[PDB]
C-alpha cells in the first residue's frame, strides 16, 4: 500500500514543490482570454492516462506551451519543465483556460499492475489511486508552495465529460 | 519498506525505459574522445544527492549536453528529457567521458525522511536506499529496454573518490 503513498510524495517534492512557486509568474509572462492562474491536475481514478490530452476529449484542445522552467536536477545540467495550456469547450464555444495535466505518477501504478515482478495486483489499482489523491490532498493541504495556484480534479467514469468536470472546477474560482 | 520498491518502480516506467532504447542514438549524433555507450547511473546509499555534479567532485567536470529527448507525456505537449556529458580526471589528465547522472528518487528518499507528515524515519533512508538500488537492480536485469547499455554505481562513503569509482566501472568495459 505504500506504493501510492510514496508516489504521491515524489510527486510534491520533485515536481510540484518545485515548479508552483514559479507557476504565477509564467503564467503572467504569457498573458503579457487569459489564463486561469491554477495548475489543473487530472487524477482519473481507472489510472488511465493518455499522453495526447487533445485527442482524449473533443472539448478539451491544446493552445499553448508555457514558457520553459528549468534548473540543474541531480547533475542533470538545465533539466526542462515544461506546462501546456488547454481550451476547454462548450456547445462550440470557449467556455476557459487553464494549464492542465495528468497526475503522472497514475500511469506507473497502472504499468506496476502489468507487471508480474511488481507485486501488484490488477484489482489494486483504484484503491492505490484513492491512496495517492488523499496523500497528495492531504500534502497540498499542509503546503506552503501550495498557496491557491493548484486544483486536483479527481474522477470515475461508469454520459461522463472530462471537459465538463474541469469547467466546475475552474468555475468555482 | 514498500516506498523505495515504488520509487524504483516508478524510476524505470516513467525514465529508464522511455530513454535507454533511444540513448545510443543520441550519443552517436554527439560523436559524429568519444562518449562511452551507457547511462551511468549514482546511487549513493547516503542518499546525498548534489544538483550540481560539477562542484561536487574535482575530477568530475560538466562537458556537454545530449541532443534533447522529446514526447507527449501525460497531457504535457513535448516533455523534455535532458541527459548531461561529464569528463572525469585523473591526476590532471581526462581519463573517461560518458553520460553521468544521480538517481532522482534518492533525493525524494531524502527528503522524506524530513518532512513529518512523510512517516519516514530518520535512520530508515539507508534501509530504503539499499532497497531501491536492489529493487532498481532486479528489473533491470530482466529489463529488455537495458541491453547493457545501463550501468548502477552503488557506493557507500565514510578517503573516498567518486571520479575514482565511475572510472573503474568504465574501464570494466
Ligand atoms: N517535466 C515534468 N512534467 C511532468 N511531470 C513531472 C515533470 N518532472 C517531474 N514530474 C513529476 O514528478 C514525479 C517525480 O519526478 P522525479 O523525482 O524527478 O523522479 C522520476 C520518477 O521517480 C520516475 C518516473 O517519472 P514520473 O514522471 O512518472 O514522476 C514524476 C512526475 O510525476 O523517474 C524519475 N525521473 C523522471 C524524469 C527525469 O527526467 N528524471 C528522473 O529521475
Amino acid at each position: 500500500s505504500n506504493v501510492a503513498h510514496g508516489l504521491a510524495w515524489s510527486y510534491y517534492i520533485g515536481y510540484l514543490r518545485l515548479i508552483l512557486p514559479e507557476l504565477q509568474a509564467r503564467i503572467r509572462t504569457y498573458n503579457q482570454g487569459a489564463v486561469s492562474q491554477r495548475l489543473y491536475i487530472l487524477l482519473p481514478l481507472d489510472c488511465g492516462v493518455p499522453d495526447n490530452l487533445s485527442m482524449a476529449d473533443p472539448n478539451i484542445r491544446f493552445l499553448d506551451k508555457l514558457p520553459q522552467q528549468t534548473g540543474d536536477r541531480a547533475g542533470i545540467k538545465d533539466r526542462v519543465y515544461s506546462n501546456s495550456i488547454y481550451e476547454l469547450l462548450e456547445n462550440g464555444q470557449r467556455a476557459g483556460t487553464c494549464v492542465l495535466e495528468y497526475a503522472t505518477p497514475l500511469q506507473t501504478l497502472f504499468a506496476m499492475s502489468q507487471y508480474s515482478q511488481a507485486g501488484f495486483s490488477r484489482e489494486d489499482r483504484l484503491e492505490q489511486a484513492k491512496l495517492f489523491c488523499r496523500t497528495l490532498e492531504d500534502i497540498l493541504a499542509d503546503a506552503p508552495e501550495s498557496q491557491n495556484n493548484c486544483r486536483l480534479i479527481a474522477y470515475q467514469e461508469p454520459s461522463f465529460s472530462l471537459s465538463q468536470e474541469v469547467l466546475r472546477h475552474l468555475r468555482q474560482e
